[PDB]
RNA sequence: GUUAUAUUAGCUUAAUUGGUAGAGCAUUCGUUUUGUAAUCGAAAGGUUUGGGGUUCAAAUCCCUAAUAUAACAC
RNA sequence: GUUAUAUUAGCUUAAUUGGUAGAGCAUUCGUUUUGUAAUCGAAAGGUUUGGGGUUCAAAUCCCUAAUAUAACAC
């Protein structure tokens, strides 16, 4: 928090204002981190684990949430909303994403071979949270989650959860690095739906934790109000915990939405449900990437990845050198002309430093805004047409590589998550 | 609407729900057409038109839209927000992201060397439209715009304003085929700021329109409160035009939010703002796609890429090499180990009916999908390790290899064909 | 929400015990043309988060509203 | 919001200005192994958008709520 704002302001990264209490602004450099880290989870959510992205509306009627069980469960914790007709029925603006998927789940008949049917969404969530418990990007007003929802059948279940655990796994110990451990969240005091559904959801969690071989912690009564769940624990550099990704094993919803489908014997069968999130909000997951990496973002998330100056600010051949390697790792178009940019192609944050300052207070300048790069041109890079770069950490170990050198290399990092 | 909701049906695109009247649900389909237009529009707006995206809130307190103008002038389109408190000050849902966008602009102290200075916003806008005016995806409740505002300078208004047109050109005479015409909206009854300075807007759109050498017409009293407009109008395949693209000028929310930045001779004034949309709101532009296009989608928009069909569905022959193309087209990862999915790699919307059903029948129900490609394989296919692949539009028929299917979906992607 | 503590220019901050709102960084202009962590100079930016009061005088004391941070509550 | 019309199985629809809900597509299983616009068969899916009223009897008539389509209003 204290961190986050430093890093914000250094950066750029964000702004709040009191007309708007607990919601982000991201300013353009942090929405350039918020969109690649989207970016990055729906590649790995269509491409890989079979997820389909739903866009649904952030306003209900009443009744909706009536029949989830929210509207009691978060009386308080709702935001409504009103028309100036004071006839109409109110309406509550979403705390959650899964009324709105049993809507799109019951709409139609469905049949077991869409089954496991995995949706994924990015709505806003608005949550009226306690004042006193709101805290920089940690705990927010309005958030986003990288929420989906799973329907299955009872021999499903296993393998949607440790399919789940597997994308968990590639984010907390592989892309953005023992990790993590399992708080087992088991019935609240307020729980909708019979003891007996309840111990055998919290029977199939037990197996899950034990077959999967991690830490884990029994975490009593802090369950969902509709399932027990698996809690992802995250460790700040300060050793306080924070709930991060999660899976919730759903047995109440499929009940008080009716679901059916049709399985193989010509009869109508409950799905089962799965709530379930990675990063758990994009807010959240980036605030702890912030308390982690202190502003030092990997090259491939860093809305600065490379800054390039010229010694002499006035020199021609020094700035069109400087000018040519910025047009090519850019990779822009003129908005004079009406060739349209093409998907796909590579595009990198590459600024040029012209001030007309010493070499050594631009420099100065960009290792405070941590570039991952820092390119230097002068009458030597001329001679050569040859740049001079510099990553961030390593100060002594220079290279001299061509413009497509630089170009390959960006490529290979942006490839490879480094 | 009526044509929107048979071929909504027909690929399962959309859904609505009395729960939520006036709101869309993209289904899976849906949404790929929706996020593949956004994908779009963003890399045009930030490789070649100098837009920067923010995100910002959805709920502001009643204060702010009292400052903007919008809590007398837009009361009506409003849904209020509140909490279980009542003590605290009430919200509005916001119809509009321009004050949220006078709050960034005014938070810090800004240069005259950043400008233009442009946002682009692509947040979720509800409005309380009139029930007897809701209509499918054209006029709706809640709808995304590809939005942007820009802040600049009064030697800087024309250009910027052609800079829109241009990219308005690229939409509606070339990726997404005179196209549309522009009204001129001018000052209404119901408006904030001088007259003057009213006057002064609409001579600057005038000459705009002039020098465009666009077809326009004159649209009295249809401006907003804090601005004229240029409104891009298109015209639907029963006549009826409908309001897609918009400019406006907008002197006004400035002064009601005191903006300035500092100029060369470190003097502070007043930025110019432009509104400005281009596909209007994606809803809207997709209802006049689909009224255009009868569900025949453009290959890099069609949620139904391509369909292979093996003629015989248990011949194991037939199957491995529908099976090999399937991943190979799909380019999709497994899901069983670490290996993470890179970016901007090509993939593309590919399915196997292998339904134990006649070739004609699987072949009919491809066609009411409108897939723009199918692929048969037979023995001979298997003989000669070609497919046979057959446009959608078209008798013709070609046999290509694995990697010439690759290539050729890569061009047509690539080219926005 | 409650208790505590705060809010001073875009950011960070000073104002000896109510008595001069003062700096640094960033910004603008001039100057310097610079080889891997800050050329030099000037200008501008404040009525101290908002609204009331007390006093000859308020950033400082009193009432009120709003945020933020931290704990509790939930 | 007003006016008109409508709401029948996932979808499209039929049903003596009152008489006791039928089918096509889709789905599930069986059958067919199919060469470019629909193999064949069976099963399941309805208490007619919600609520109230009239009647011996309501998909049908009346009132009302919700939504949709259209036009107007804005
Ligand atoms: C996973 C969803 O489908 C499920 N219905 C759900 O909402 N679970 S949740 O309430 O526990 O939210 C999941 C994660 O969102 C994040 N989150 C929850 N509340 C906030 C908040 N107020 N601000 C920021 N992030 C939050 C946490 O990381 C949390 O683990
Ligand atoms: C362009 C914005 O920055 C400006 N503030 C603005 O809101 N202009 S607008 O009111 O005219 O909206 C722009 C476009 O959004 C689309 N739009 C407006 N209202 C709706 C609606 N109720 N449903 C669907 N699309 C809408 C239209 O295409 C319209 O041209
Ligand atoms: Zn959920
Ligand atoms: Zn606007």
């Amino acid at each position: 928090a204290t961190m986050t704002s430093m890093v914000s302001q250094r950066q750029d990264l964000f702004m709040t204002d009191p007309l708007s209490p607990g919601s982000m602004f991201f300013l353009p450099n942090g929405a350039k981190i918020f969109n690649k880290l989207i970016e990055f989870m729906k590649l790995q959510q269509k491409f890989k684990f079979g997820f389909n992205e739903v866009v649904t509306p952030l306003i209900y009627k009443k009744t909706l949430w009536e029949k989830s069980g929210h509207w009691e469960n978060y009386a308080d914790d709702m935001f409504k909303v009103e028309t100036t007709d004071e006839e109409k029925e109110e309406y509550g603006l979403k705390p959650m994403n899964c009324p709105g998927h049993c809507l799109i789940f019951g709409k139609k008949d469905r049949s077991y071979n869409e089954l496991p049917l995995r949706f994924s969404d990015f709505s806003p969530l608005h949550r009226n949270e306690a004042s006193g418990a709101l805290s920089g990007l940690t705990r927010l007003r309005k958030f986003h989650q990288d929420d989906g929802h799973i329907f299955c059948t009872p021999s499903q279940v296993k393998s949607e959860i440790f399919n789940s655990l597997k994308l968990i796994d590639i984010v907390y110990n592989k892309i953005f690095p023992s990790n993590y451990f399992i708080n087992f969240s088991t019935r609240p005091d307020h729980f909708i739906g019979d003891l007996k559904v309840w111990n055998h959801a919290e029977q199939v969690l037990k197996e899950i934790l034990e077959e999967s071989g991690k830490p884990w912690k029994l975490n009593p009564g802090d369950g969902a109000f509709y399932g027990p769940k698996l809690d992802i624990m995250v460790t700040d550099h300060l050793r306080k915990t924070h709930q991060v990704a999660t899976i919730q094993l759903d047995f109440q919803l499929p009940e008080r939405f009716d679901l059916k489908f049709k399985d193989q014997d010509n009869s109508y069968k409950r799905p089962i449900m799965i709530h379930r999130a990675t990063f758990g909000s994009i807010e959240r997951f980036m605030a702890l990437l912030i308390d982690s990496n202190e502003g030092r973002w990997p090259f491939w998330l860093n809305p600065y990845q490379a800054v390039i100056i010229p010694v002499n600010t006035k020199n021609v051949q020094q700035l069109d050198m400087c000018t040519a390697l910025q047009k090519k790792l850019r990779n822009e178009l003129e908005a004079d002309d009406m060739e349209p940019v093409p998907l796909n192609d590579w595009h990198f944050n590459v600024d040029l430093d012209i001030r007309n300052e010493p070499v050594g207070y631009r420099i100065k300048s960009a290792i405070l805004k941590n570039y991952s790069y820092l390119i230097i041109v002068g009458d030597e890079e001329v001679q050569l047409q040859k740049y001079n770069i510099r990553e961030r950490d390593n100060r002594k170990s220079f290279e001299k590589l061509t413009m497509s050198q630089i170009w390959e290399k960006f490529i290979e990092l942006e490839k490879n998550y480094k």
